[PDB]
């Protein structure tokens, strides 16, 4: 079939508005519910059926999962239906703007890693329920006008694991930083820069990459980043961001 804006899904209750991209075979969708008249966020598990149906099983599954839980840094699951696209992930719609918008705004060090701690924090509570959230692209969070960092469109394959949900916050919070993207891109739309790499293939670290963005902050990036190790847990990665806000928001002024 075909996805495009206009396209009406489920029984026409979807209209699709925007493509926000995706990591095929999963794509991300800014709809609208007609029957509600509001917006929705579409995640789409498989459009062309390229799923064996055991991993389509266990994806829907582990989403449901990590539906349960209540926080703030996940968008709250509404609905999960199978369609003429296949299996769909239906979510709450999160004002404010994807995450790729905000950082082009080079916006304050400290407003993000504050801003961060939502997502590090439903990573815990996930981690904790035996469930990933796979932040594993950009398109994946938003940034709500309530100034949390939301996992947006929900939808967790067998692949998404705790240590690269770790990995993939910390690339979020980089991208805040400096405006790019410290992960390979296994994707399509994904809208931001690499990250400069220095001679061992690491990402080049916020702080030596603009000295306004203060040590504790870049820190909290770049240990995270790297799956070479240092932090292993969501649970300490709140506690770091957490240190590191303290600390900055004393500094702040000065």
């Amino acid at each position: 079939v075909q996805l495009v804006p206009g396209a009406r899904i489920a029984n026409g209750r979807y209209r699709l508005l925007i493509f926000h991209g995706g990591v095929p075979p999963l794509q991300f969708w800014q709809a609208l519910d007609t029957a509600l008249d509001r917006q929705v966020a579409l995640t789409f598990v498989d459009p062309q059926g390229v799923l064996p149906d055991d991993v389509l099983q266990e994806t829907l599954s582990r989403t449901l999962r990590l539906s349960r839980i209540d926080k703030p840094g996940v968008a709250r699951v509404l609905d999960v239906v199978h369609t003429r696209a296949g299996g769909l992930v239906v979510a709450e719609w999160i004002r404010g703007g994807s995450l790729q918008e905000v950082a082009d705004t080079s916006p304050s060090p400290v407003g993000a890693i504050r801003a961060m701690q939502s997502l590090a924090a439903a990573a815990d509570a996930a981690h904790r329920a035996g469930v990933a959230l796979s932040i594993d692209h950009p398109s994946r969070v938003r940034v709500s006008i309530d100034g949390d960092v939301v996992l947006a469109y929900p939808a967790t394959m067998p692949d998404a694991n705790p240590q690269d949900d770790i990995r993939g916050i910390g690339a979020s919070l980089y991208a805040l930083l400096v405006n790019r993207w410290p992960l390979p891109e296994a994707g399509v739309r994904s809208g931001l820069a690499p990250a400069e790499r220095d001679t061992a293939g690491q990402p080049i670290e916020p702080a030596d990459i603009d000295r306004d963005i203060p040590f504790q902050i870049s820190a909290v990036a770049a240990r995270s980043v790297q799956g070479d190790g240092g932090i292993r847990s969501a649970s300490t990665l709140l506690n770091l961001m957490q240190q590191a806000t303290a600390v900055a928001d004393r500094t702040e002024v000065l």
